[PDB]
Order: structure tokens, then sequence, then C-alpha cells
């Protein structure tokens, strides 16, 4: 059965940097998948269990930070990395967490929600709203 | 510092029988300190941080026919790519590499075309023109027909 | 309650020698509890409170060319216009009411016509042609050429 | 000389529903304008001094909200109408700014910063970050 992933972004903080996305990926396993935008919100679809896509985000003050969501053994997983550099694209981070790449246990932990504070102070949240079957729902904030 | 390059890129659709594109993925290699994409107007801009990177915009009809569009400058030159036939697991993340590091369309790249036409198997046909094909801020059609 | 209606748009843009359009206004005229557009997969979708009502995009070229395209339904039937020549002040505000209460266009209104055919004074077609033209989930084309 | 807009939407709130724009409209003084939208942003770019537009939203939960921006005698002003029906489109609520339609006085006023609480306890917020010149800035801040 294919999976979808759905999110939507908040953006809460006036005065940290308005983020735009930069990059969509899509990994390849499980049959690939396609984003796609409606009602404002970004889905993510993939042709079964067992892969992942990423938003790269920057802001209007350069800040750079990708959004990873996939399935893996049929349960969501997400992560959220800060900090990157401008050749740090999601092309290259997105591979990293298969094949041994570095960040395979945190796609392993299959995280209903994960958080993280950049170095520079913001604040980045993945919350699923729907976090069973197969039409999944999460927010993304920023703060 | 190194000169920024930027590539616009505006989509033409005319044939109803191809069905319809939208974009479905958009990467961008990471040489020459990267770069983003950013859309305005309508149209899709790449912006990179030097000569020597690309990205690309991943489209599937609602026919379900995917097909990669590459730009980017090399040497100074713009250049494009169209790959049709994609498989639904040849993602761009799959595809964009492969113009590097002996990849197998590295030769299309050297190329630094300013235009570019193919017709997929299953008869559509794709071009990419540039109509600012000099200088740092690049503009091309992608037309779908 | 009352049946609702929805018409989904589609833009296909061939000739480049016209300019790239975009949108530059979208209103719903408040007849059947009114409505709402929204963005989805690359096409528009106007969701109305029953048969009565209609809605508009406006659309700009990047040679300052102006253009409206209607849509609605009428005693249960689509209904289509296109208007060009339009001056800078002539916004979708203006112009969506004129199909009501004898405003000068309700007669195209009441033709419930499924496809509409224009060229401008200076040479740009406009085409809109409904490709589902039954029932409460509506489908259209709009072509440029 | 022209004079244009921009707004930036921040969405703060996660469960009082998710806002999505249903409308854009232009008034037709001052030789009109028109809405276009880069790096998620909206720019509202009008003829002169004189003239105004609007974007309605619709929240996930049903609320809809105008947010009305423009330009009068040269001074940037706002306006936020909550609480709308279903027929109260853009197209209906944008007139009455003018030509002694209700709101008039409330254009008049030149703000450069708005709030206001819907009755179901929604608070949205206009406010410039550039509120000088022709090249205006602001925000729209739901919570």
């Amino acid at each position: 059965m294919s999976y979808s992933i759905t999110l939507r972004v908040y953006q809460t903080n006036r005065d940290r940097g308005y983020f735009s996305i930069v990059e969509k990926t899509v990994w390849h396993f499980a049959n690939g998948g396609t984003w796609s935008e409606a009602n404002g919100a970004h889905t993510l679809t993939m042709g079964g269990s067992g892969t992942s896509g990423m938003l790269r985000f920057m802001s209007t003050k350069g800040e750079r930070i990708t959004v990873a969501v996939g399935v893996h053994n049929y349960k969501r997983w997400c992560d959220v990395v800060t900090g990157l550099k401008p050749d740090e694209t999601a092309l290259v981070i997105n591979p990293q967490y298969y094949n041994n790449g570095g960040r395979d246990y945190v796609r392993e932990k299959q995280l209903a929600e994960y958080s993280v504070t950049s170095a520079i102070g913001t604040k980045v949240e993945v919350v699923y709203t729907v976090a069973e079957g197969n039409n999944l729902e999460a927010n993304v904030i920023f703060s």
C-alpha cells in the first residue's frame, strides 16, 4: 500500500527570519514518491513503506534547515538538521539516513515528534497530528 | 568572491493529450557552494553559488509520466538536459548526481547547450530553450507538447 | 441543503510571443452562499455554495496584457466568459458584478456555455473549454495562444 | 508614483485552525493594481496612492476573515474584518471602505498596525515593518 505524509508550516517568530522552501527531495527506495502542494500544505506520496523525502528551508537571514519525513517498517519517522552550509543541500542530506550514512539510527527511532534549537537560536518542531495509518499528517513549527 | 549565477524557468504546456504536468521534486547539486530554488510571478529560479553546479525539476503528469529538466552552468556557460521515461524510483535525487563524477550524463553538461529537445517513447515532446543565454541572470522556457 | 458546485481550472500557455500570464486577482460573487478559491496540483478550484454564482481569475502577462476569465453555474449548468482589452483600473472586482443585476454581461452567463473563445485586439487568443461539462464537479482548461 | 505592499503570513496557533487565502481583490481607484506571489510573500502593486486590495482567508475550521491594505493620501492603511458569513466575499467587503460604504473612517485612520480578536477567539494582527515610502511591508499574524 502507498503512504502519504501531509505537512503544514507554522512560522511564529517575527524576529528570527522568515522561512521558505528551497529544495524538495524524494529517496528512491519503495518505488520512490512525489511532492505535491494543496490548500497551503505539502504532501509527500510514497510507493510503500521504506522511503522518505525532505524539505530544505532557508530564512531571510540565511539560516538553512532540513526537515525529513518518511515511513520505516510501517511507522512514521522524522528528523530536523540545522546549521547547514550553503553546499549541504537536501540532495546531500537525504541519503545520509540510509546505507549507514550517519543518520540511519534517527530514522530507526520512528519518531512521531522531534524538536531541536539551532546554534543561532531557532527552534524547529515536527509533530505528527495523525501518527498512524497510511495518510499521516504533521505540523512543522518554527519559533 | 565568486560570481553567482541564476537560471529562471517558465513552463509552457501546450497539448491537453499529454495530460497536465506539475513539479514533484526540486534538487540542487552541491558543487560551487550549492544553491536554492525560489518561486515568483509563476517562474522558478535556481540561484547558484558559482559556475559549476546545477539543479533539477522533476515533473509528473496527470497521466503518470515522469520527466526531469536539469539546468546549470559549466565553465561559465549555461547547460540543460531533459530525461524522459523515468521509473517511479528514478527520483531527481538519483538523476542529478549522474551529471558529475563520470556518472553517465557528464557529456551533455559539457556540451553547454542553450537549447534541448526530446520526444519521450510515449510521444511527449519536451523543449528547453534559453531566451537569455549569456551572462549571470539566465532565462529559459520549458515547453511540453 | 443546497447542492454545491465546484469548477477546477488548469492553465495552458502555448505561445511565447504573448508573454507569460500569471494570476493577479481572484474573486467570488456573493449569490448562492458565496464560495472560495483553492489551489492544488497546479489547478485552481472554485467551490460555490449553490447554483447561481461564479468567480473570476484576472491574469496579466509579462507584456502587460490584462484578461479575465469568469466561470460559474447558472440554472444548474456551467457557464464561462473571457474579457480582454482591460484597462489597469478594470479589476475583477469591477468586472465580476457586471454578469448580474442587468450589469451588461448577464446575457453570456445565461447562455450556459461549455466553451468560449476570443482573440484580443492585440492578437492573444484565449479559450475556455470544459472537459467535464456536466454534474457538480466541473473541469475546464484555460488556453492562451 | 506606484505603491506596493508586501505581506508575509505568520500562523502561530496549532489548535484554532490553519488558514489559507481564498480570494484576492483590488479596488479600482488610482489606476487599479495587481497581486503577485514571490518567496512566500504576497505583494499588492498599485498605480498610485488612493486604492487598496484585500486577501480573504478561510481556516480548516471554516472561519472567514479579510485583511485590507492600501494607501490613502500617501500613507499606508490596514483593517481586519472577522466573523464573516460565506456570502460576505472580498468582492462585498473591499468596496465598503469607499463611497461612504461604512468603513471609510477606518481607511482614513491610516493605521500602521491593527489587531482584533474574533468572536470565536482568533486573534489577527497586521503590523507594518516598513511603514513609510512606496515599498511598504507588513506581517499578518494569526494567533
